[PDB]
């Protein structure tokens, strides 16, 4: 006891020195010393210094067992000599980042705490050899190796350092704010605070992000590991990507597992001072302030066990975030050049999948990784205390819970093939729904529409019922982290009691190893995700080991230092191929190009003339020969690649903008037709970013882009090949010709053309690989040989009223029984651990133990029915969950189909079609998950807190600041983590797109030695991605520290407030409060998780419920206002001052017609380009709402008839007739309406019999989608007999002449005169074929009514009906 205190004396010494050291240590600017081997290593020895400060503890703690409680000085000193190395390990870190080398201060440090044990030393060597051995070699080891280790740090720390070298000024910006951050402020995670403060006032945006730190880049990490690939190879004076993988991430990975092992190392020392409390409220005599200090002491290594653990994970998130980018570096860099026959044999939209997936799951891994060791030793750990504490009992508790490993992963092998092996019904579901979207105005002019209404809810019903056991078997990880505590607590407490009656049960046996569980349970739930992360990660680094052993194509395959005088091109009979085994495309081939000289390629069409061009760039593997260049050459490849980028920049492609040379470049290549049609000018987005530009105008922008670039020698390949004819001669005139600018530059020209040959010099014949003449044409002319033969708020969270809504598609009879079926569950579970209490203090003072069967008992059926009112409820929940999507899925759909056919038009059919795929997922099998989980942990949270409050009454006082604490910090983060999670989920994107597109255009990105210049962007562009997944993980740190102090304060009141009433309760309720209170810190964490995952999830409900009440406009049927029965045969059309337009406030297409034919009779109409004759049809089906004037038809109104009545009784022809997939049965009659000898009679007339017949499938004929397996024609056979089956008097066509032949023309016109010679019938044709020969013909112009009456009269008044 005189010396145990004399260790004091350094720590104190460095404790008081510290805040009279870090105001000077800012005072030296800014020095950064260089990470030396030195520094290195004096952290090294500190860290396992304190790692043999703990067995200097736990040894001090072994009295516990034995009955011996350690007296404060017996184990204080230990705890504080330890404390202070975790902080001589950080002063040594945070000195180095300043600029002083001879630490002074830490050097006298080291000093004192070698001088203080110079006592001991010269005391307990003389006590043990004179007296004999050992003399309890565990202090004695534990000091001797604290002494070596103390002589050594002070030995390292009496050398020198470098000088500072610091720097210069750096760069404007806002720096990443860990440099100069002073010390506790970067301890706390407080620099990130500013932007927690204007991520609250205001929205973030990219220019306000912290400006990325110099060391990773994404150009400077991928270095890193290129580095070490090429210097991990065969090495004989096979390679792996694992090796180099870890030698270049090995040092950001055994310096944040000292993090993990001091974390899980100072994590056990909450049980054993709980237990120390727990024993020393019972006794007496201990003074009072033995309680209060372990209360200190378990707040101040309690804020200390979770700051030296969310501090590791900023340094393994900060290394998964450089996993996935080294990865996608490094594929970058090789993909860029492999070959192309590497490309042909994999699929280009795989390469791409080398990211966003296989090989961004290895940033998904780093998490995970560290629990490799780090599970088995939270175990062989927690297991020696539990088994300390309660005997072997405790073993049967541990091996449930480890039995419960597997039983946790098998329906994670059902799941997953459960719902990925059986989602092909939503594959095909979704078709249909792109089937049924687009082609929806056919569908919907007669009335088939709610028979796909009908197949679509089958085939979504049979997906639901697939989803139910889908999430069922999901209602088994609310049983891990709701109901298991109780159950293993209740069978550790079960074997405990049974196997031998005379062991009773104490405060500090039960509540324990109650806290202990506990500590060891969660690193036993998240050892399932190892296994499938590392079980899926170790087949995507055999995936990128695959891509990067792939050969590359640089075998000099072209020479470009040395050429022949005055020449420009040259091959020495060459021999090229695609694959390195294959046959050669190319046997000797010998050209002799001269400089500027156009030269064409000529044969039939499977010579080798693509092969040519390919082979000059480098991409065609010589087997002999000698290909020779001489200067830059611009490629332009048959299937044109477009950049994903602007106009400018894909024109430019990496040059300086020069408006005089750009202008006359676009206007030259004769495409400033397109920039006055394009919407934005020479800046609209191309590709798929944008407009999806068509054949024609993507090789007009190749070859601009080509002849900007001005390059010595051209290299083109038929860029005129899907062009107009008449600008290709222009083309051709202005720009490769002689004419043209291009008169000095080396042209070679490889096409099928032929009027181009003459303009040419000179022309290379191309038979099976090898040349066969060459010349000039009119010279080669001569020749006349097989070449003779080629010529023939808007912005925040979400309204609350959503969730209410979501409630009402629950049921709102389930949203009760579910909340208050938690309540009681939550309930039941502070009615166990309450008797739990009362069982554990009551042992103490009974004699008698027999009565323990009973509480045993009553325990279990107080905790089993939390069980059984768990899962009977989140059954209840998920099977209302599918319900909730059921319900609000039809609302939806059935008001899709009733929308307007504007708003179809105003819609690209993309948006309509992201619900049913996304906005239709989350809220199917996304939102019910993540909402039970919430429901969960709330009710968890309120459980923990009102058993801490009910242990310890008075506590009441301080659980509101805590609140508004908690709640301040989560809505700062719930403000800033928000921001920056939309603004990094939508720049990440941009990297997927910048590759799937090097990759596509890996051959022309070469052959502009743009390669270099070319992966700098992808650098940049997963750099705007970093700069923004950095400080995300650093928000997600610092809203965990503040949730972390008030989960912390709360371990100190519950202490301090069980300690400040020791004499009035008993030692039963203490353990109850503080072991339950040292979980209020993860089920807060938990809490905030689900709280952030369902904020941005219900979302989508939001967003669902909104596609509705769309203005449908358009009742299907009526009340009773049906009118009378065969009602087409009278079919009599009568007009009375009718007008319409498309959309409100529009110009009117249609005014005050009046027209009227009479029934059975037979009429047409004919417009003027420009009159708008197609809107009438649809005016006969309602489609437009009639705005001034009523159409009656057989006296009759119209816009007071339903109409899947009023639409069934016409009979339509669409202008674009489509099939839909599907048998023919369905393609003809989906309602089942018709008998099928009528159909097949009517099949007969379609002139089809010969087709149907030859199918046994027949009237089952799968069609493909559009019947795209049918001609075009037979299509509008197909959809002649749709209109036969109906068989009514009243008939109207819809452009009977709109673009099909004249051969198919004359047999719908024929079967239109023979069958429907009764039927009144109406007709629209782009040719008066089908019209002149009418009783009677009306004529449109400009919306008016003009000529209605015969043809004969129609000629005697020659209009535009006779004036053709
Ligand atoms: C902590 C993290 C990592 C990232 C997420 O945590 S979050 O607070 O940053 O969202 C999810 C997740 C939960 C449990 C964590 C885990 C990574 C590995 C951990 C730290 C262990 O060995 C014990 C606890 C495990
Ligand atoms: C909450 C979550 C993640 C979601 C899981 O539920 S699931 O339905 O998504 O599988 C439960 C799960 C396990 C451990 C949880 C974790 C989220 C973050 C937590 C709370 C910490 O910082 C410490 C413990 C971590």
């Amino acid at each position: 006891f005189q010396n145990s205190l004399l260790a004091w004396v350094p720590c104190i010494y460095l404790w008081v020195a510290l805040p009279c050291y870090l105001l000077y240590l800012r005072h030296h600017c800014r020095g950064y010393i260089i990470l030396s081997h030195l520094s290195k290593l004096k952290m090294v020895l500190g860290v396992l210094l304190w790692c043999v400060s703990w067995a200097d503890l736990f040894y001090s703690f072994h009295g516990l067992v034995h009955g011996r409680a350690p007296a404060p000085v017996f184990f204080v000193t230990p705890l504080v000599v330890g404390v202070t190395m975790l902080l001589a390990t950080l002063l040594i870190q945070y000195e180095r980042l300043q600029g002083v080398q001879s630490s002074g201060v830490l050097i006298i440090f080291w000093f004192l705490c070698v001088v203080c044990a110079i006592v001991p030393f010269r005391s307990k060597i003389l006590l043990a050899k004179a007296e004999g051995e050992i003399s309890d070699p565990f202090r004695f080891t534990t000091f001797y190796i604290h002494f070596a280790l103390v002589l050594s740090a002070l030995i390292l720390a009496c050398f020198r350092e470098k000088p500072p070298f610091f720097s210069a000024k750096n760069v404007d910006p806002n720096p990443y704010p860990e440099t100069s951050a002073g010390f506790l402020s970067r301890l706390f995670f407080w620099w990130f605070t500013k932007m927690a403060i204007y991520g609250y006032r205001h929205p973030l945006e990219e220019k306000d992000l912290w400006s990325l730190k110099e060391e990773d880049r994404s150009q400077m990490v991928v270095q890193q590991l290129l580095e070490a690939w090429r210097k991990q190879e065969k090495q004989t004076a096979k390679p792996s990507f694992l090796k180099a993988l870890l030698a270049t991430f090995g040092s950001s990975f055994l310096i944040s597992a000292c993090f993990k092992l001091i974390q899980d190392l100072l994590s056990f020392i909450n049980p054993q001072l709980l237990s120390i409390l727990i024993r020393f409220i019972s006794n007496p005599m201990a003074p009072s302030w033995w309680g209060f200090l372990v209360a200190g002491l378990m707040f101040l290594c309690s804020m200390m066990q979770s700051l030296i653990l969310q501090h590791y994970y900023h340094y393994i998130f900060v290394t998964g975030v450089k996993f996935r980018t080294g990865i996608m570096g490094v594929i970058y860099r090789k993909a860029l050049v492999i070959t192309n026959s590497v490309k042909r044999a994999s699929t280009v939209g795989e390469i791409v999948n080398l990211m966003s997936v296989d090989a961004q799951r290895f940033m998904d891994l780093a998490p995970f990784l560290n629990l490799l060791w780090s599970a088995p030793l939270q175990i062989i750990l927690a297991i020696y205390f539990l088994w300390q504490n309660l005997g072997p009992s405790v073993l049967a508790g541990v091996a449930f819970m480890v039995l419960l490993i597997p039983l946790n992963g098998a329906v994670a092998v059902k799941m997953r093939a459960f719902q990925v092996k059986q989602m092909k019904l939503k594959d095909s579901r979704i078709k249909l729904m792109s089937e049924i979207l687009n082609g929806i105005k056919v569908l919907k002019l007669y009335a088939w529409e709610p028979s796909f209404l009908k197949q679509v809810e089958g085939i979504r019903q049979g997906e639901l019922q697939l989803l139910r056991t889908a999430a069922y078997l999901h209602t088994t990880t609310t049983f891990t982290w709701m109901c298991s505590p109780f159950l293993v607590t209740l069978i550790t407490l079960w074997v405990y009691v049974y196997v031998d009656p005379n062991n009773v049960l104490d405060a500090e046996k039960a509540f324990v190893s109650v806290s202990l569980f506990n500590i060891l349970r969660l690193p036993l739930n998240m050892l399932p995700q190892l296994i499938s992360n590392l079980t899926q990660a170790s087949v995507s680094l055999k995936r990128i080991q695959q891509f990067l052993s792939q050969e590359e194509l640089d075998p000099q395959s072209v020479e470009r230092k040395t050429i022949s005088p005055g020449y420009a091109i040259t091959i020495h009979s060459g021999t090229f191929t695609w694959a390195q085994d294959l046959p050669p495309t190319l046997h000797s081939l010998d050209i002799q190009v001269p400089k500027g000289a156009l030269v064409a390629v000529v044969g039939p069409v499977g010579c080798g003339k693509s092969s040519l061009v390919s082979a000059l760039l480098g991409e065609m593997e010589k087997l002999e020969g000698k290909v020779h260049m001489k200067g830059s050459v611009a490629y332009v490849p048959q299937q044109a690649w477009i950049q994903n980028c602007t106009l400018q920049e894909n024109v430019l492609f990496g040059k300086a903008l020069n408006p005089k040379r750009y202008q006359q470049t676009l206007e030259a290549c004769a495409l400033l037709a397109d920039l006055e049609m394009l919407p934005g000018g020479d800046q609209t987005e191309i590709g798929e970013k944008g407009i999806n530009l068509s054949g024609g105008q993507r090789q007009r922008v190749s070859l601009a882009r080509a002849v900007y670039s001005d390059a010595d020698i051209f290299l083109l390949d038929d860029p005129l090949s899907a062009v107009d004819s008449h600008v290709a001669k222009h083309i051709f005139d202005h720009v490769i010709g002689p004419e043209g600018v291009l008169a000095g530059k080396t042209r070679v020209l490889v096409t099928h053309g032929i009027s181009f040959l003459p303009q040419t010099d000179f022309i290379i014949v191309l038979a099976d690989g090898q040349v066969s003449e060459m010349g000039p044409y009119p010279a080669l002319l001569q020749r006349n040989g097989s070449f003779a033969n080629f010529l023939c708020a808007a912005i925040g969270t979400v309204e609350l009223s959503v969730f209410w809504d979501y409630a009402k598609a629950v049921g709102l009879c389930t949203t009760l029984a579910i909340c208050l079926l938690y309540v009681g569950q939550s309930a039941a579970a502070i009615g166990a651990n309450v008797w739990l209490s009362a069982w554990t203090n009551d042992a103490m003072a009974d004699s008698r133990q027999n009565n323990t069967s009973l509480r045993l008992g009553v325990y279990a059926a107080l905790g089993i029915l939390q069980g059984f009112l768990v899962m009977l409820a989140a059954m209840a929940m998920a099977a209302g969950g599918i319900q909730a999507a059921r319900v609000l899925h039809q609302a939806l759909l059935h008001n899709k189909i009733r929308s307007p056919q504007s708003f179809f038009d105003t819609t690209p059919s993309g948006r309509i079609l992201n619900c049913f795929s996304k906005d239709i997922y989350v809220v199917d099998e996304v939102l019910a998950p993540v909402i039970l989980m919430l429901l969960n942990s709330f009710f968890n949270a309120i459980s923990t807190l009102v058993v801490i409050m009910a242990s310890t009454p008075l506590f009441t006082v301080v659980i509101l600041p805590l609140a508004v604490l908690y709640t301040l910090v989560q809505r700062f983060y719930a403000a800033t983590s928000r921001q920056l999670k939309r603004l990094e989920s939508v720049s990440r994107s941009p990297i997927y797109s910048h590759f799937s597109e090097t990759v596509t255009g890996a051959s022309v990105i070469r052959a502009y030695n743009r390669s270099r210049d070319f992966e700098i962007i992808s650098d940049t562009k997963v750099d705007a991605n970093q700069r923004s997944c950095y400080p995300y993980i650093i928000s997600n740190r610092w809203l965990s520290i503040g949730v972390e102090f008030v989960g912390n304060c709360v371990v100190l009141f519950a202490a301090l407030f069980a300690v400040i009433g020791r004499s009035s309760l008993n030692p039963g309720l203490v353990g109850l409060s503080v072991s339950y209170s040292l979980q209020v810190t993860f089920a807060l964490n938990w809490m905030i998780r689900m709280m952030s995952d369902l904020e941005s999830n219900i979302v989508a409900v939001e967003r669902v419920k909104e596609y509705s009440k769309t203005e449908t406009e358009a009742p299907w049927v009526v009340e009773g206002s049906r009118p009378p029965e065969g009602w087409p045969p009278r079919g009599e059309v009568e007009f009375r001052n009718y007008s319409v337009r498309y959309r409100p406030g529009l110009d009117l297409v249609l005014r005050d017609l009046s027209l009227h034919v009479h029934g059975g009779e037979k009429v047409g109409i004919v417009g003027r380009t420009g009159a708008g004759k197609s809107s009438m049809t649809l005016c006969l089906f309602r489609i437009l709402e009639a705005a001034k004037g009523e159409i009656r038809i057989d006296g009759l109104n119209v816009a007071d008839i339903g109409l899947h009545d009023l639409r069934s009784q016409l009979t339509i022809i669409p202008q674009d007739p489509i099939l839909f997939s599907g048998t023919l049965r369905m393609n003809l009659d989906p309602f089942g309406s018709y008998s099928e000898e009528d159909i097949w009679w009517a099949l007969e007339l379609s002139h089809l019999h010969t087709f149907v017949s030859s199918q046994p499938a027949g009237l089952d004929f799968q069609c493909s989608e559009g019947g795209e397996n049918l001609s075009v024609g037979q299509r509008q056979l197909v959809c002649l007999a749709r209109a036969l089956l109906r068989k009514s008097r009243i008939l109207v066509l819809d452009e009977a002449t709109a673009a099909i032949d004249l051969e198919t023309d004359n047999l719908i016109q024929a079967t239109i005169r023979t069958q429907f010679d009764t039927c009144t019938v109406l007709t629209i044709a782009h040719r008066l074929n089908t019209i002149m020969d009418y009783t009677r013909v009306l004529v449109l112009d400009k919306g008016v009514v003009a000529e209605f009456d015969s043809p004969a009269n129609l000629i005697a008044a020659r209009g535009i009906f006779y004036g053709m």
